């Protein structure tokens, strides 16, 4: 059985992955990585050669998610129990007066030690980007640290209620301001500010604010996630329908005198790296780079789609501006002939092949910016956007996708002379995620069987030492790894229980700071999914 491996593997990860530096008086909490040969746990080496073992809870969201559904498809409450436990944990000991956790991008526990760590000396900030906790799971632990955390998030990294001048870092300790009673002045687009009102933090803010109001009727929370969401609407390219990544610019505090200093309060990078040749319209909102297009097209996508469907009529506003989104995307960036996205303005500029002639923030002069192969995590937004509208443009997309990836022809509309690839190796979970979507919404028998196929290759292929990984030459495992997920909502599709596991909406968490090397300097702006990435015998390189 699938739900068999599942079970297995968390298990594994709640020996292996469990505090083991406290006797037996052990804290709930999980170390977020282990190699899965000997279980040693994956540290952060501090500049004076200290290690800690990373255990960021923004980091282990879909794994909370995987356990919640576990025990609800298997019967086993033990799970829900543990990850009920690790949320109480946090609230106890790990959150600040102002509502703030201690994880993130630049904080999170030490367990070997138990104490909060900031590995990112300048940026001892809460920050979350595209991290989409698991906030049913934590409403239902205790609502009001729930609520507290996402009105402290708000009050935390709004710099400017007024104008919603918005921000990727909040600092800690701050008291409580107006909160969703501060007067609101609509600015127009792509208006100055300090704050950096970057979509993968703005994600975390609407998807935040919007669980409040679904938990607790705040409609305070509701309108400020509504009205957010609207701002990155707005700046869209009048003709083209493409962007944006972000609201405003920065604001120009001080002139800039070298290329490769690309600190924001130079003024907007864009306009900086390309202006020169591209005119005004080169601003950071509106580069249509890689990354960035998934921060827009899939994780901002899938929560507003999925949002827009909660709230019914008043929803409808945002269902169609999210796909008319991703109709733009189709229509200006993907090239069919070989599934790939343009890098592009959002004026509709292509920008590919193009060689960057000066440094700055997008490359090093000489850099050639390529077009870039669609993955699988886009197949689930263009799925789940056919579902709402049935456009060809979008499953033209989703089609090309999955024939790239080696999955076969889905077919020339659902249902419609499909001939998918059932000896496929496929096995990336985003693919099974995404056929799930076309199966749900088609109810076309072959693209679940195919699913099916793509889980097994999972476990064929990826269940290895009796945890996940991406290839069987890395170093360590993620405990907050998406294939049992993937494996999960494909069983509670076939149980006819898909309410049983949350929805994916491929959130994340990561941490990033100075990490020293071996010969005691500091490898500044380490991450660690970089650590992630590495096989038997590899270091990070300077
Ligand atoms: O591969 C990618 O392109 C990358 O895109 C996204 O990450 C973005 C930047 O690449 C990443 O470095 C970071 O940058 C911002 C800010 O733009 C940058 O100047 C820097 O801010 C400095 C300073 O480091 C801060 O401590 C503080 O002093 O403010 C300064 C400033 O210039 O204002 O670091 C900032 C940050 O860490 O947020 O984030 C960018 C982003 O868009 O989030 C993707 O997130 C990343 O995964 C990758 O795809």
């Amino acid at each position: 059985d699938r739900l068999t491996v599942v079970k297995q593997y968390v298990d594994n990860v709640l020996n292996k992955a469990s505090d083991t530096y406290h006797g037996d008086k052990p804290s709930p909490l999980l170390a977020d990585g282990v190699d899965p040969r000997t279980g040693q746990q994956l540290e952060w080496i501090f500049p004076d050669g200290r290690r800690a073992v990373l255990s960021n809870f923004s980091a282990q969201q879909n794994l909370m998610r995987v356990m919640s559904g576990l025990s609800q498809l298997s019967g086993d409450p033990r799970y829900q129990k543990r990850a009920e436990d690790i949320v109480r944990y946090h609230f106890q000991n790990y959150q600040d007066p102002s509502g703030l956790l201690y994880w993130g991008g630049h904080r999170f526990v030490d367990l070997k030690t138990l104490q909060p760590e900031g590995p990112s000396e300048k940026e001892r900030v809460h920050e979350l980007k595209n991290a989409y906790p698991y906030y049913d799971l934590m409403f239902s632990v205790d609502s009001d640290a729930t609520a507290r955390f996402i009105r402290g998030f708000w009050n935390a990294h709004v710099y400017d209620w007024r104008i919603l001048e918005t921000s990727r870092h909040g600092e800690y300790g701050k008291p409580m301001g107006a909160l969703w009673e501060s007067k609101f002045e609509q600015q127009p687009p792509f208006f100055a500010t300090k704050g950096l009102s970057f979509l993968n933090a703005g994600n975390d803010l609407i998807y935040s604010a919007s669980l409040l109001y679904q938990h607790q009727q705040d409609q305070g929370a509701l309108t400020w996630a509504k009205r957010l969401a609207d701002q990155y609407v707005l700046p869209r390219d009048a003709k083209t329908g493409l962007g944006v990544y972000q609201f405003t610019q920065a604001l120009k505090r001080e002139e800039p005198t070298d290329d490769a200093d690309t600190h924001s309060w130079f003024g907007d990078r864009a306009q900086r790296q390309f202006g020169p040749e591209f005119g005004p319209a080169a601003l950071e909102g509106n580069m249509m780079l890689k990354g960035r297009t998934s921060t827009l097209y899939s994780e901002n996508a899938l929560m507003q789609l999925q949002l827009g469907k909660d709230l019914g009529p008043q929803g409808q506003d945002l269902l169609k501006w999210t796909v008319d989104g991703l109709k733009a995307f189709a229509k200006y960036a993907y090239n069919d002939q070989d599934n790939t996205f343009r890098p592009m303005i959002a004026n509709g500029q292509d920008l590919s092949n193009y060689t960057l002639p000066r440094d700055g923030y997008y490359g090093k002069k000489g850099t050639v910016l390529k077009p870039y192969k669609a993955g699988n995590e886009f197949l689930i937004s263009y799925a789940r956007a056919y579902a709402i509208d049935n456009d060809p443009l979008l499953w033209k997309v989703a089609r090309g996708i999955a024939n790239d990836q080696g999955l076969g022809d889905i077919g020339t509309a659902p249902g419609k002379e499909v001939k998918v690839n059932m000896d496929t190796t496929n096995s990336d979970p985003y693919a099974l995620f995404a056929l799930l979507d076309l199966y749900h919404a088609s109810q076309v028998a072959d693209y679940r069987k195919l699913a099916e196929k793509i889980g097994d290759n999972i476990i064929k292929t990826r269940y290895i030492d009796g945890f996940f990984m991406a290839s069987p030459d890395r170093q360590y495992a993620d405990v907050d790894a998406i294939e049992p997920y993937a494996l999960l909502a494909l069983e509670a599709s076939l149980r006819n229980k898909p309410q049983a596991v949350a929805p994916f909406l491929n959130g994340a968490g990561f941490t990033e700071g100075a990490y020293r090397m071996d010969d005691g300097s500091a490898r500044v702006s380490t991450r660690d999914n970089e650590l992630f990435l590495l096989n038997v015998g590899e270091k990070l390189q300077p």
